[PDB]
């Protein structure tokens, strides 16, 4: 039902091909285990003939004779196989993805058209309802889903069933045994893969848990990163950073070693159950003869047609995912539900006019449960007049404009134009009847000419001429450039405001209606052109019956009748004078009123580079591939071995032969293939895990020994440093895991197959690599040309899809009706374009797999024929036929890895390129000397003269000029200023966070400029404005270590007695040893703030700095934390830039800084006695 065939729908000549393209499905999945099936028939002759050329050792002529007539009369069979089978799979391709382009192409086409056109005939609802532009976004990408439903996923998804269900049958009739050992392996195969599911599931959030705490590390500092400059507590962040990373690491590594147990078991179980499958495969044969070793190869082909059902599943996924999310939105996709608005029939009114009416309407807006705008409502206004209506707290006006244009049917009541209902009269007409101006006016992009057409599709330009020319719209435009041919670039805004709107009265006069409808035209515009806009309205009026509601009581004055509501209910009605005269409503208004990141430069090799130099050993784990990698022809080469001398070799011998060579089928994967794959797999994980330690490391330190605008203003944020950190390592981990993977299967394939290539007749080797690579070629050029087309598929439907996200988004489109079909018209060429691109890529894509099962039979053709033939010519044999199959599956081995690593290699690469330009530094301060911190220095007489400072943005009109202060020591230097800067950036040009542009700084009197920047960060007494407290016992934040200080118990006793903080520590359990819960969710400011304080004189600064500390606070935590403040200093030198005026009236010079001039300083009383800037801010503190 709903589920299926409407997902189908229509396509009467489509069903029909997509059962045709169905049915050639199936035949196509049949072939192959029929091309399998001729496998073991030539298998079975070419035994017959290797039973009696081993079984010679008296007669050579013999063998001669019958062994290479059967192979001759094979020579003769192989010519049809591959022909019937090729031929065959060649056509019945071509036809099955016809389905994917011809059956889908039509099929969406149709869903896009309806769809397109349902939406806007949904029409009010969408405003009263769900996402408008999120919806038809999730929407498109739904109906994008649908030809991955429709697709050939079915037709592959037929094919692989026909390999299966036509698979199996073909093993139970020729044996019903080796099916159940068969179906026994099924369950393990599928056990195994469950403990991987188990591991990673597991092991992922284990690690997400242990870089949570790395990651938490690096939130907050890196947020905090100005508070950990100033007491340089870097290091200590930057040993719990390695900390973090050191478990991360191990867990880590446990999920590589679990996971190489788990791919290694996992191969063995499938080898051993492959393996068991011939050992109670050939037992049938040597004591039971009824199989010769077509089945027995054969059921090892019902695996392969039992993989058909591991590639059917996603198909289905494919399907049913499609199906799903489309058939449920597809009820609303489709139809009309309608019923408020339609498109058709109705009634026509010829009147040609109506006097508009409205009686006893009550409303409510689809919001539901909110209150009724409208209870009731009386108004009736006459024909050719003009009525205004006001209201204050807003709405209820706009209510009864918007229903007039029968927007929203009432809940009772009516509202009657000319003498009828309007509910009669047909929509389409009625909107043409109405002209609507709103406040915020719109232009679609196009002409000034075409947004006009847009109004009344059949116009000319001598109507556009004279429709603006009396609505003073033809000033402007004329000086325009383009004339009339102007098109509106970047959606709506370029020009003036009051022109938009001007042109939208214009718009409107084209339509001609009957009906006129203001809403706060005049509102929200500049008092100039409101005028002139004023005047179009008023030249759009006195012909026209209408009805104005604005806020502009001056465009009242010459309405012919005023209603006031006041939130919708309707109180006065009458001319100006006669409700001036009530002194009602009206007149009390009146007199009222009177996140992405990754630049392009890339590595260029420096990875492997950078890799070794910070990988120091590891020749074990490469080596371990290596010889792991040769491992896997000798599978490849066992069982050829197997079946080579099971068929060519006599009745005798053939027991021991199939026995000694299953148990080395056995030890030489199953033994050993689990130890190097464990093998490597320690060591090739170590080394990524070890790698994501030391760059990490080498990052964040590399981070954080850089401040510098990567830190005080940057244009990057918290998020984008932390996942730097994250995907990078992640990335360059695999770039190495890519590594080692390739070389594995490059010495598999390359240099153990070449060895095995090079025992061939010459011939044999050359044509089996005239068709590999070449293969591969085709396949690779078929993956460039399936993107090349997706991409190019993509930018056609973009600009059809953004000027149809252009409508959806514009609602006011339905006002007007006129471009309902006229949308939809364009998006129907614009859809157009794809149809016949559609088409084209039913060939494309028919032609493309096509070819590739083309090299299918060409490549099992040639593989049997040159080995039959010259080679069945003279000297056939057993061997180099079945080395051309190892030589298959090496090919296969190759492209399935090197491509599947390949992005990875790519990723890797990119964020590769990140780090390492972002590692490179410019590391500036560290240490380095500069001063020698002479036992003179403490002091504390601070200098500023000719001081400019602006901070890393060019043209920001720096915020310090020509600033120039002194400071004694032992004393309070106060300030204060406008707002903003000035005030904060001279505590923070102490800090040396960035050195000024001109003019120098002196603390003892030696230059700052000149001065070490740790030491002068050694004794600083800064204080924020909302502290922020690092998670950690209270008592360690407290204590942060400046350089060598210890964590001191006396020391942070005295703290928190002198700054007050010492009441909750007194009390509360743990005391001191109190966490702060989870970044101090427990304590509020002045809490918070007094730590801060205890922070401050633990380090026993000879200066102190207060930025706005007590600026967030309250009641007595204002007095107790100023009580700490003042205690704190006037033992040492201080800088207060707080706002409290207030608290500023004890200080010993007080600074008057206009915007980095200082205007005036000086003890308080003396500014008192002056006045300018100073006074005027006690004045205004009150």
């Amino acid at each position: 039902v709903s589920v299926l065939t409407m997902f189908r729908y229509a396509g009467w000549l489509d069903r029909l091909y997509m059962l045709v393209g169905t049915l050639a499905a199936i035949i196509h999945g049949v072939a192959l285990p029929l091309m399998m099936l001729i496998f073991g028939d030539m298998t079975d002759s070419f035994a017959s003939v290797g039973n009696v050329s081993k079984n010679s050792t008296n007669m050579s002529e013999a063998d001669k004779r019958a062994m290479f007539a059967k192979l001759e009369e094979e020579m003769t069979t192989y010519a049809y196989y591959y022909t019937g089978i090729g031929a065959g799979v060649l056509i019945v391709a071509y036809i099955q993805v016809s389905f994917w382009c011809l059956a889908a192409g039509r099929q969406i086409h149709k869903i896009r058209q309806k769809f397109f056109h349902a939406i806007m005939n949904q029409e009010i609802g969408w405003f009263d309802v769900h996402d408008v532009g999120e919806l038809n976004t999730r929407l498109t990408d739904d109906v994008s889903k649908i030809n991955e439903g429709i697709g050939d996923k079915i037709g592959m998804f037929f094919q692989a069933m026909a390999t299966f269900f036509g698979g199996f049958i073909i093993g139970f009739t020729r044996g019903w045994k080796l099916t159940l050992v068969i179906l026994a392996i099924s369950p393990v195969l599928g056990l195994s893969a469950g403990i991987w599911a188990k591991i990673l599931s597991s092991f992922t959030d284990k690690e997400l848990h242990a870089y949570a705490k790395a990651g938490a590390v690096a939130e907050e500092v890196l947020a905090a990163i100005r508070t950990v400059i100033a007491f340089g507590g870097q290091k200590k962040e930057l040993e719990r950073y390695n900390n973090n990373l050191e478990e991360a690491k191990r867990l880590g590594i446990k999920k590589a070693i679990t996971a190489n147990i788990s791919m290694g078991a996992a191969f063995l179980l499938i080898y051993a159950s492959y393996a068991l499958a011939f050992w109670y495969g050939t037992s049938l044969v040597i004591s039971k003869e009824y199989s010769i070793g077509q089945v027995l190869t054969v059921f090892f082909s019902v695996l392969i047609g039992a993989f058909s059902v591991g590639q059917a599943s996603p198909n289905i996924e494919a399907f049913a995912n499609a199906r799903g999310a489309a058939y449920e939105v597809f009820k609303i996709i489709d139809n009309k539900p309608s019923i408020d608005s339609f498109s058709k029939s109705g009634h026509k009114p010829d009147n040609i006019q109506g006097n508009l009416e409205f009686k006893n309407i009550h409303f409510s807006y689809p919001s539901r449960k909110e209150v009724q705008i409208l209870k009731g409502l009386n108004l009736k206004v006459k024909s050719g007049q003009t009525v205004a209506l006001v209201g204050n707290s807003g709405c209820g006006k706009s209510t009864t404009v918007q229903l007039m244009q029968r927007l929203y049917d009432p809940l009772d009541g009516m509202v009657s134009i000319d003498g009828q209902d309007i509910r009669t009269i047909n929509v389409r007409y009625l909107r043409e009847i109405i002209g609507v101006v709103s406040q915020e006016p719109v232009l679609f992009a196009t002409t000034i000419a075409e947004n006009i057409r847009y109004g009344r599709e059949d116009v000319t330009m001598d109507e556009i001429e004279k429709a603006v020319k009396e609505a003073n719209a033809y000033d402007f435009i004329m000086k325009l450039p383009h004339q009339f041919d102007t098109l509106v670039g970047e959606r709506g805004a370029q020009l003036s405001g009051g022109q938009k709107q001007r042109i939208a009265i214009a718009r409107a006069l084209v339509r001609n209606p009957k009906i006129l409808l203001l809403d706060e035209a005049t509102s929200a515009l500049d008092t100039e052109s409101e005028a002139v806009v004023q005047a179009a309205l008023d030249k759009a009026r006195e012909g026209r019956t209408t009805i104005v509601i604005a806020h502009r009581l001056s465009t009242v004055r010459n309405a012919d009748v005023i209603a006031g509501f006041d939130g919708g209910v309707i109180v006065e009605q009458g001319n100006h004078d006669e409700l001036m005269r009530e002194k009602g409503i009206y007149f009390k208004l009146v007199m009222t009123q009177t996140l992405d990141e990754d630049v392009p430069p890339a590595s260029f090799w420096r990875i492997l580079k950078l890799n070794s130099t910070e990988w120091p050993y590891f020749v074990v784990g490469i080596f371990c591939a290596i010889i792991n990698g040769g491992l896997q022809p000798a599978f490849s080469v066992i069982f050829s071995k197997v079946v080579g001398v099971f068929t060519n070799g006599g009745p005798p011998e053939t027991q021991r032969q199939n026995s000694n060579l299953f148990s080395l089928l056995f030890l030489i994967l199953g033994i050993i293939s689990f130890i190097t794959f464990f093998l490597q797999g320690f060591t090739f994980g170590k080394a990524g895990e070890i790698l994501t330690k030391r760059l990490r490391y080498m990052v964040f330190k590399s981070m954080l020994r850089q401040d510098v605008s990567w830190f005080d203003d940057p244009k990057n944020t918290t998020g984008a440093l932390t996942t730097r950190l994250a995907n990078d390592a992640a990335q360059v981990k695999g770039a190495t895991g890519s590594r080692l993977a390739v070389i594995f299967q490059n010495i598999a394939n390359l240099g153990t197959g070449i060895i095995i290539s090079l025992i061939y007749g010459w011939q044999l080797t050359l044509l089996l690599l005239a068709i590999v690579p070449i293969i591969a070629i085709a396949g690779v050029v078929e993956m460039k040309m399936l993107s090349g087309q997706a991409l190019k598929d993509k930018k056609e439907l973009e600009g059809s899809g953004k000027i149809a996200t252009e409508a959806i988004e514009n609602f006011r489109t339905v006002v007007s009706l006129t471009r309902e079909q006229k949308f939809e018209t364009m998006y129907a060429q614009s859809l157009q374009i794809p149809y016949r691109n559609a088409m084209k890529k039913a060939h494309v894509f028919g032609i493309t797999f096509s070819f590739t099962q083309a090299m299918m039979y060409f490549s099992y053709a040639a593989c049997f024929r040159f080995g039959a033939y010259l080679v069945t010519q003279q000297l056939m044999t057993f061997e180099n036929v079945l080395l051309v199959f190892s030589a298959i599956v090496f090919g296969a081995m190759a492209v399935g890895q090197v491509s599947s690593f390949a992005p990875d290699y790519a990723k890797a690469t990119v964020s590769a390129s990140h780090i390492i330009r972002i590692i490179e530094k410019t590391p500036e301060i560290d240490s380095y000397s500069t001063q020698g911190l002479k036992p003179n220095m403490l002091e504390g007489n601070v200098q500023f003269s000719g001081v400019v400072f602006n901070y890393p943005t060019r043209p920001s009109i720096p915020v310090l000029q020509g600033l120039s202060l002194e400071v004694k020591k032992g004393q309070t230097l106060a300030l204060v200023g406008s707002s903003g800067c000035g005030k904060s950036t001279v505590v923070q040009l102490l800090e040396r966070f960035y050195d000024p542009m001109a003019g120098s700084v002196f603390l003892d009197g030696k230059e700052i400029k000149q001065l070490n920047v740790q030491w002068l960060r050694a004794q600083l007494g800064i204080v924020s404005q909302e502290p922020i407290l690092f998670d950690c016992s209270i008592a360690e934040n407290i204590a942060y270590g400046d350089n060598s200080r210890v964590v001191s118990y006396e020391e942070i006793v005295r703290a928190a007695k002198e700054a007050n903080i010492h009441q909750f520590i007194d009390s509360l359990p743990d005391k001191y040893n109190t966490r702060v819960g989870d970044k101090g969710t427990q304590l509020s400011g002045g809490q918070k703030q007094r730590i801060a304080i205890a922070r401050a004189l633990v380090r026993q600064p000879h200066i102190l700095l207060l930025d706005e500390a007590t600026s967030a606070l309250d009641t007595e935590s204002e007095k107790v934390v100023q009580e700490a403040l003042d205690k704190a200093r006037e033992g040492r030198t201080c800088i207060v830039i707080a706002h409290r005026l207030s608290t500023i009236q004890n200080a010993d010079l007080i600074v008057v800084i206009q915007n980095g001039k200082v205007k005036e300083h000086g003890t308080h009383q003396q500014l008192l006695a002056q006045k300018g800037i100073y006074f005027s801010m006690v004045s205004v503190q009150a």
